[PDB]
């Protein structure tokens, strides 16, 4: 089915100026970018999004990193998009990600793997709703 | 000096899914993307941005095209960015654009040249302000 | 260990002018291009390289496709290069290749999957020797 | 008219692993790569290609740089290709080359400026003949 999945290009990737390279990979893989914006998360925003993680040891480090610089959040559309996006991204740990995947190609470290992708259709809807408001998701009309 | 300029990736370019290729060209040329967002102009928003052309024969067609599908508006930062961005885009009229420039590579017709770049520091300020509100542009912090 | 593996960019990919896109993927994945050349296989040369398939039903069709237009043959160098190259290419069948892999992004069909990669250190040695003479593989000196 | 022009991706660019990026720009600008090979010029081969500079100012330095690492030499085909290729490369001096041109994007100095392009149809014929033997250029057959 046609799905919409959520993407985050993390601070390290934005800092390295590879937003275009990553977007190009999304498009080459058949995804259509239907929503996108650059923003710099406040700690309030980060803790409201990553709340789930409020219980692990590296939580404080995660929030610090995700609020350390601007990020690009996007909505990608396509058939079976949620799983295909996860496939494109590769393993969470850059060390285990296969050559060519976004984590292998653009990660700088395990915590700084450069990209995030929704893990399910359900989580994608929640993540998209958190960052994209009215008229921010734009269906293709041509 | 370090300047900020305004960019538009037009409906035809978005529809061809070359947003990444264009952003990658900006980054390879030394520009830092400091603000961006995808949106779909309503006729009223398009008329306002192109207000200087109201009453001219080509106006309604320009408005129709610019509202025919989503676009990506961005803010680019770098030394002498206004002029360098224009240099990278190439001549506005594709018939005069040098091979390899963005207009030469991505124009679909003479009219649908694919991209817009501020023509001056003055217009850059006006165009950026039109779409980016108090703080939608995020300077690099690392 | 640092290894060298063999690559073929097939007739369908050369014809679509995506040689640069594929090479860029090799480089982004950490491979160093240490040898490369464009050529157009004769039936004799094609049959000689695919000798191990001589007699099988698809042989003639494989030979016809691989001699239908020019190809680019290359030698890629890098840590665990043979396996990492296979990982980058993805499944032989486009329908089964994960999003983002070279077969998924550039294949037009199962027969015309766009790229070939050595399946072992042993076969890589044989494949490279078939197309590259002494002096044609260039280690990096800077 | 359809022309064939000569290209060299110099040692500094090969060393930075941007061969793919450069080829992708050639293809995006509409050129068809009809010949290419990677080689590492020896002092004797370089003195032969730049023989016209013998007894002239930069003969030694030119040979030293051009033999410092492997290069990629190619034949690009297209309408008015000689001049269009020069337009894509930009000024010889990367500091004065317009943003986005290959000299501006992939070079740091005048001497190590990343790319060479034939300056005329006449020089293209001579340059190609020095690196490609009869039958090595491959016209497209599909």
């Amino acid at each position: 089915a046609i799905e919409r999945t959520f993407s985050i290009i993390k601070p390290n990737a934005v800092a390295k100026n590879v937003i275009g390279n990553i977007f190009a990979r999304f498009e080459a893989a058949g995804f259509k970018i239907v929503g996108t914006k650059m923003l710099h998360l406040t700690v309030e925003q980060a803790r409201g999004f990553y709340a789930e993680h409020d219980g692990k040891p590296f939580f404080d480090g995660l929030v610090e990193f995700m609020t350390s610089g601007p990020i690009v959040v996007s909505v990608l559309e396509g058939e079976n998009a949620v799983q295909r996006h996860r496939d494109l991204l590769g393993a969470t740990n850059p060390a285990n990600a296969l050559a060519g995947t976004l984590r292998a190609d653009y990660a700088d470290s395990l915590t700084e793997n450069g990209t995030h992708g929704s893990d399910s259709v359900e989580s994608a809807a929640r993540e998209i709703a958190y960052f994209f408001g009215e008229g921010e998701v734009c269906p293709r009309t041509r």
